[PDB]
């Protein structure tokens, strides 16, 4: 089989393994800090520099990846704390959408919504154009913002928050499970046919923006990641 | 919500937290041994003590859980490595089957290999009496050996291995995500509804069994779990 | 290290992790309110579930915990704000003393003041037959409401009280630090040989309790708790 | 009674009510960070800029306190993890000692290890020439980083600590209560005199330091505090 795996325990501006869009930065502690406070419609993007085969073409099997990862999302003064924080997978030449005004589009999306990728959103502001629910969320996204499912959730400022996702081929079911700081734990799964979504090579990374109003800290803490693909 | 979780990254008997069923046996290291390789269709299972409300029959609601737990089989000369290790959820009252063979129940049922249980086994003997495939396998169990589901894996002696487990209450979903020591991770899912196959309390633990002539080390290193139940 | 951890933000009846004893009755809001407001010497326990091994035979080790909760104590109509409540830890077979009188026992000792526990007392009526000091106070009960020693205190009710406490094996050092709503901190500190006083098994809980003319509302609103013991 | 109180749940600098003292760096998510990876012999500390009266010497009162607060400290490639963090109350004029070597002083130390201060040290690296134990540890630290007593400890890289500290002034108890990622809990208990060793009016704060080739990072994420003193 054809696995692809890695770990990130910190993170490095000028490690060729990952690309850097937007206002990413990468802070002393090693943790990567996807907005700039200072910037209106900020979007900051993260992806792991090596494209992933998620299907073959030539047997049509889809590859089973378990993957977990740590973020943390705070508080800053006097802004609304906004908009989340989205893992997703996209096809290998994704870039932050030209004219992005950051917002609800989580830095995936352009301003209907739309966009190509799959991805699990911890969306912290609920937006009624993209039919949000009224509250702090996780959902589970294919190819838009507005959500195919939801499951309420809260963001709790400063705290971090431990996220495993599973990818089972076969059933073509993704679950999540979120471990929140009190050690409760928030689950989503949805059956999403990765090959009929996205070409036969992706990237996986995260993406998080803000608005005028809308700005808060959004923190990639840590990173594991491993893709099985049966080539026979 | 009601939140259970416990974190054992090595035994020790004595510990009220666990229950001890069978030829279960602690060793110094801090790992558990499940079967006595001197016995005869040796039986040894490892339980919460704590019974767990996985489902409410005042709100009808089943709780999400997310467990994640390493174990190790090892070959000892002469005796095939048999028959395995199995994940299981089971009536609070649960007992090793009187009259047990061994062998291929598992440990968990009868000799026709029926039960009461839920399980998520790690098979490495072909039973045909219970219709397994012809290699070494996973599976989801629901009351029987008789997988309802199984996808081919190989048992690497010697080899830890880490599993990784998720049931997210709202689409009934059983997840498993099995890293073996070569990197590659194997995926397993199925939907299950506990709240229609197990009662209000249950148990969670591990068992494993062999033969007259299947024996085999089984060891648990650690097992993590966290279940929450929406409690309105 | 052989860890019992647990958190409770919120309680609801049927949870196996658990124990009631008593006058006990949870409330729509989550929180549990210990006696009834209508019986006579009510008497209301709560306990965690599962016994803990506070220190092992076999290494004489005691183990340390950390534990905070918050409580609240409000008035009722022309009954008596009385007598208070008492977290303890007691022997596993730990019960409502028989033929409890309730009033300045606290559910925890006989008509003496008498009993077989070791337990941090916030006591708001002044019983002159267990020596209580003329007003409220928090105080450090070792097998009886006859406190070991006291310090002055101050019940407000409707008041939401955090307590922390904090239990170094080492040093059998019992400390209390009580946060009162006003802001200023009460604490309280006491060497307290556990391994002396208590079998290897004990649980931890709540209780409180009134008279005839003494009753006042009881209430837990949450609990955290985490308890170590090196098993090496 | 005479009560100090705050909490912070981020920093940064420009608030007045923060002293900042050598390499300290406050990173755009609001935490500190103690040492500078790239100066050789680091040394960074913060303290409350209101000095906290403890004790009086009208009435000889002494202050009982209550503070929590959590920490991250995490490797960077080919460095020693060292040398550590410590909690520490000192007089009002306290300043990184002249000709700091920073390593195993932690910044408030001279050379053979001796300073003005009381603390809690989260110690990583061995230095003999101050007795430390072989391994990382948490110690109680009187005017010398030579600790008065120690507890086995091990700091977990990336992993973020709470640490509960409570000063009993009844008993001039100093109580610890560290809790690690994975649950586990770490007490350390020592009386000490502050009356004695401290004057009446003192700083509290943090400090870390680092060697040249002892360097790792340094984050104090939260702290809350509480101290109350009896005025009569
Ligand atoms: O409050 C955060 C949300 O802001 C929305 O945009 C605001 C913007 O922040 C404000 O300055 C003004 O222009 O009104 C806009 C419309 O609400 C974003 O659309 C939303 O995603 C949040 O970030
Ligand atoms: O070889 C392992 C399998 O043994 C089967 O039982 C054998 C038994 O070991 C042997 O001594 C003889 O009695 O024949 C039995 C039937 O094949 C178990 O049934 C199977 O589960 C494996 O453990
Ligand atoms: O007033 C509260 C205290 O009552 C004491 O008991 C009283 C009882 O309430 C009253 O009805 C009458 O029977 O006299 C008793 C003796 O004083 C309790 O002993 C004390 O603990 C408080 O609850
Ligand atoms: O390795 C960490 C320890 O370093 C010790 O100092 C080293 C120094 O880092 C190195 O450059 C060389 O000079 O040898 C010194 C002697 O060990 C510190 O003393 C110790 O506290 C640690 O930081
Ligand atoms: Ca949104
Ligand atoms: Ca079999
Ligand atoms: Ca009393
Ligand atoms: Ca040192
Ligand atoms: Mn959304
Ligand atoms: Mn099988
Ligand atoms: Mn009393
Ligand atoms: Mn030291």
């Amino acid at each position: 089989a054809e696995t692809v795996s890695f770990n990130f325990n910190s993170f490095s501006e000028g490690n060729p393994a990952i690309n850097f869009q937007g206002d990413v930065t990468v802070l002393s502690n090693g943790n990567i800090q996807l907005t700039n406070l200072n910037k209106v419609n900020s979007v900051g993007r993260v992806l792991y520099a090596m494209p992933v085969r998620i299907w073959s073409s030539a047997t049509g099997n889809v590859a089973s990846f378990l993957t977990s990862f740590s973020f943390e999302m705070k508080d800053i003064k006097d802004y609304d704390p906004a908009d989340g924080i989205i893992f997703f997978i996209a096809p290998e030449d994704t870039q932050i959408p030209a004219g992005s005004i950051g917002g609800g589009t989580l830095g995936v999306s352009d301003t209907k919504g739309a966009g190509h990728f799959v991805g699990v959103e911890f969306d912290t502001y609920s937006n009624s154009e993209y039919n949000d629910p009224p509250t702090d969320h996780v959902g589970i996204d294919v190819n838009s913002v507005d959500s195919v499912k939801t499951v309420p959730w809260n963001s709790v400022s400063g705290a971090v928050v431990k996220v495993t996702v599973i990818y089972d081929s076969s059933t073509k079911t993704l679950s999540v499970a979120v471990t929140n700081d009190n050690g409760d734990i928030t689950t989503i799964a949805q059956v999403v046919d990765l090959k009929a979504k996205l070409p036969e090579r992706v990237k996986f990374g995260f993406s998080a923006s803000g608005s005028l109003g809308g700005r808060q800290i959004h923190l990639i803490r840590s990173w594991s990641f491993t893709s099985t693909l049966i080539t026979t």
